[PDB]
């Protein structure tokens, strides 16, 4: 029952879900990423979680796509007992997870919910988070490619207590990409990104792994 | 017993093994690629089989690494009955496959061996094969990035009946990458490659998928 697969899309919560699972003695046999044609090229920006999976040394399973049926199809081919998803999964995402899980007879392990507290915990845990998506007023394109720290957290809280932008970007406020965390054996360094409704998006063009102190 | 995983590294034989398996009514649940640090960047040249897996629509499992222990670890997490490998696997490769297979209690399905005949069959089946590796005298860097056809086959046979270079590159003579085959839903187009003992190597920098007639 310790054998599980983590739904990994690359952002702060997928990574927190991974850290949580490992710390709670779970046996993460696989990371699972679903790729939809809804978003074809050679750029690394297509295999970002693939870059993180190498930093982690953990096997990565990639599915392709009614995404519920495709997900269940992928997960059904794995020798696992449960599915690990972050406690910040979309209100809709949780429904799909619950549905496929039940139908497959799998457990839905999830971290047992204050935005501020959560965000602070990630920083204290050594999470290196970069903003790669933005879709909320009060967040100019300047936020793209920017890393979050005790400083950026303030600006988020200050922005929240004004434009009411979620502190944990819960709801599409902004997308993230984790460049480093305690479990990474290698750090991810962005060499070239270049930025593109107040909808922003950072397309990573050049990136590489760098060994950590260890 | 129909459920299997194909050891897919991207070349002509991995793809032939895949085609053979699908045609023989096997249920290919996953493609498995092992990535070793023995060969760190963002280039697509790292996720080439990932590009093919999208063209195929088949889930891809990627392992990281005694590669035998790592392979068995990956395959042990999949709900399969056997392993599919091409009949051209290295004389050593077959030993590892047999070892892990036996230890996991899995079947080792493999295509039931004339080089010329084999190479001709691939062309007749519509295989679009590009040379991305070279390590044999009589094969100048001009062969890198070159596509194989009834014409290139002759030059290979003519070269064989002289420098004794294997027709199926069996033994490290040359590495390949399949840009298209009947099972691909999309074709792979190389936009920018640039070439690098008579050891040659083609590093693909730009590539993309293009829809097929269907
Ligand atoms: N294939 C998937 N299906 C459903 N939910 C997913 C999938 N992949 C990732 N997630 C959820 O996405 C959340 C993380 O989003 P993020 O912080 O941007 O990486 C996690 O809490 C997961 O539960
Ligand atoms: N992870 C692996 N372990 C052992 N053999 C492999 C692995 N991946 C691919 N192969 C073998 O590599 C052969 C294909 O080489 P190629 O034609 O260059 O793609 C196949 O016949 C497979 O049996």
């Amino acid at each position: 029952l310790a054998d599980v697969a983590v739904l990994y899309s690359g952002g702060k919560d997928s990574n927190y879900a991974l850290y949580w699972a490992i710390k709670n003695r779970f046996s993460v046999k696989f990371l699972v990423t679903m790729v939809s044609e809804n978003e074809m090229y050679h750029t690394i920006n297509a295999n970002l979680t693939d870059l993180q999976a190498r930093a982690l040394g953990i096997p990565l399973v990639k599915g392709f796509t009614k995404e519920v049926e495709d997900l269940k199809r992928v997960l059904s081919g794995l020798k696992i007992q449960g599915i690990v998803a972050g406690a910040l999964a979309s209100k809709y995402q949780r429904k799909r997870i619950e549905k496929v899980a039940k139908e497959l007879g799998l457990e839905v392990y999830t971290p047992a919910r204050d935005a501020k507290e959560y965000m602070r915990e990630l920083l204290n845990l050594g999470f290196k988070i970069m903003v790669v998506g933005v879709s909320a007023y009060g967040l100019d394109e300047s936020w793209l490619g920017r890393i979050l720290d005790e400083s950026a957290l303030e600006e988020l809280i200050t922005l929240n207590e004004k434009y009411k932008v979620h502190v944990a970007g819960e709801g599409g406020e902004f997308e993230t990409f984790v460049l480093d965390m305690p479990l990474f054996k290698y750090k991810i360094v962005v060499d070239k990104a270049k930025k593109v409704t107040s909808s922003g998006k950072l397309i990573i063009e050049e990136a590489h792994l760098e060994s950590k102190l260890e």
